[PDB]
């Protein structure tokens, strides 16, 4: 027996009896509950609904803000070993003809005092431009696609080629997406985002996301995820006859 | 309802983020949460879980003390379309040597001022045994089996023979059981009861269970579902061979 889960489940049960209580939730009410929650694990979407309404709880707890980068939200849609990409320009895995604008990202990972960490590894995935994630949707191959590790330069910088990530919406159908879009009146739309994992030997592994300015919604995020200090400027600086959006980040991880 | 699962929803998500903060819940203990929530879905248990942990509470608000007769948790284990008995001892259908003590019972279906409530029909379901409900177990036919329908006396008395129920175990191995064992380091054990619904024309439902003095788990049963109002005094005897064992209860219902 753990006494963590003796004491939270306790006060927990003792705390969702005094809500059905309080709100005099009744037979029906339970029923309705009982089965929204059954479909839930039925449409597999546990991750997804937890991860959309308190995740941020989770993660406000867990890491603090500082002179190092902030965390975010790592949402459910990640996926490990992703494959190293190295070359020229450094490209995420993308099929034939993706939808979207070139982006290039540049920037560095450095430590607390400034100096470049080039032991770290960046883990990127983020969605199509159809807001979907390989690997987590029956409209994508279970492949590694938008998904890839990048590693600093020397120096370290660090620069890839991608689509520009756009707004997407928590599939309308799921039992999710009814809670959020009928139930609740409101939507299930996340502003666009590139997910980051970094870690380095030595240092605190980041989870985080990159936001963009200007974002329809960056203040009315469905998961209620964004941080001001994670959203970027875009610059759009053609290249022979092909206009690119230049995005720019310098991550700071904290030692340990 | 739009407007009341929106001020459940907010109320709830308050709750649980609050929850969260106060006790610093990590990741690993949040993916924890998560993967358990998945594996109840997995097995059949969520309706076993909730009926387990918070059904008292929902009952509790459904009815409410007084002359009435007090109610009691449904559990997951009521099937509809039970047979309508009447034979002249009147015996539950069971199979030949149903194992157990035999049991009989008597008792009164009138309203609050006396009244006998001609028009009712009682369902009553009970475990074997061995601790199995028909329709819910391998171990048991998917038929009705000590479970039926009676019809009051013009008088208002009832009566059925059956055998004695005795405590069961909400299984081990489950995710539940395995909470309630494991994890909380309890035991899954339900105290001896019938189960018992009540429907009148012209009168508010009841539904109900009836215990034994003596059982073992009267004040600590797995599901909280105990009220001293509901333990039957049980007279044991002794027809030779084979041991009887009598209890009685007087119905009041409520009506619109
Ligand atoms: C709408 C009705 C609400 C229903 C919600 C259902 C949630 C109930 C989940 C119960 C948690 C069971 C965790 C398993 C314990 C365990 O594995 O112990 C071994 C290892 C080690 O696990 C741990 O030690 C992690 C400790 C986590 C504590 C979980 C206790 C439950 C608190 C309630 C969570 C809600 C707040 C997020
Ligand atoms: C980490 C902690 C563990 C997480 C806890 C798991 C979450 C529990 C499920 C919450 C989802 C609520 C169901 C939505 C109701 C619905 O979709 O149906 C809508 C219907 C009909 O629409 P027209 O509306 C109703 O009639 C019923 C209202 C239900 C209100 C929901 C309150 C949520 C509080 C849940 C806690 C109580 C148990
Ligand atoms: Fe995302
Ligand atoms: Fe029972």
């Amino acid at each position: 027996a753990n006494t963590r889960v003796i004491e939270l489940f306790d006060e927990f049960t003792d705390l969702i009896r005094d809500f059905i209580v309080r709100h005099e939730i009744t037979t029906p009410e339970y029923e309705t509950i009982m089965q929204y929650m059954i479909s839930v694990g039925e449409a597999g979407e546990w991750p997804l609904w937890l991860d959309a309404f308190f995740e941020t709880t989770v993660d406000s707890v867990s890491y603090g803000k500082g002179n190092w980068t902030s965390s975010a939200i790592q949402g459910p849609f990640f996926k490990e070993g992703a494959p190293l990409l190295t070359g020229k320009p450094a490209t995420l895995p993308m099929r034939a003809d993706e939808p979207g604008d070139r982006m290039r990202f540049t920037g560095s990972v450095r430590d607390t005092s400034g100096t470049p960490i080039t032991g770290a590894v960046i883990d990127v995935w983020h969605s199509t431009n159809d807001g979907n994630y390989s690997f987590f949707s029956p409209a994508l191959p279970d492949q590694y696609l938008l998904r890839g590790r990048v590693v600093p330069a020397e120096d370290g910088s660090i620069e890839f080629h991608s689509i520009r990530p756009v707004p997407y919406e928590i599939p309308k159908a799921g039992p999710t997406g009814q809670l959020m879009n009928s139930y609740l009146g409101r939507h299930s739309w996340r502003p666009a985002h590139i997910h980051i994992r970094i870690t380095a030997d030595g240092y605190r592994p980041l989870i985080t996301q990159l936001y963009f300015e200007g974002d329809p919604y960056l203040d009315s995020d469905s998961c209620s995820a964004v941080k001001s200090e994670l959203v970027l400027p875009v610059n759009k600086i053609d290249i022979d006859g092909e206009t690119w959006q230049l995005v720019d980040f310098n991550f700071i991880l904290q030692h340990n």
